[PDB]
RNA sequence: UAUAUAAUAGAAUAAGAUAAGUUUUUUUUUUUUUUUUUUUUUUUUUUUUUU
């Protein structure tokens, strides 16, 4: 589901906050999501993914 | 070993038309003019009585 990947990416982002190439990790999870998970995900997971997305994209090489 | 906090100000002063919701004597006083009645006075005519 989406809640578990959201929590794992949140933990990885928090550990990053407290880093070389680590941004590749927890970015594969964002590329992991399929539609069927999204059509039934709750809003808590969505907010977590959005926050993690922004925090990662602060330092991404190219694109977002 | 944590995912999260939030607060500063000031003024004294007025325009103005909408086709609407009562009615319950009429009379008193003063003056002038005309008409009618009564009383008083004067003049004329007629009749009666007295000198």
């Amino acid at each position: 589901t989406a809640l578990d990947v959201a929590m794992r990416v949140n933990k990885l982002k928090r550990l990053h906050q407290t880093k070389k190439q680590v941004e590749l990790d927890a970015w594969r999870d964002l590329n992991n999501l399929t539609e069927a998970q999204i059509n039934s995900a709750e809003g808590k997971a969505v907010s977590l993914l959005l926050n993690s997305w922004a925090y990662f994209a602060k330092y991404w090489e190219k694109g977002a």
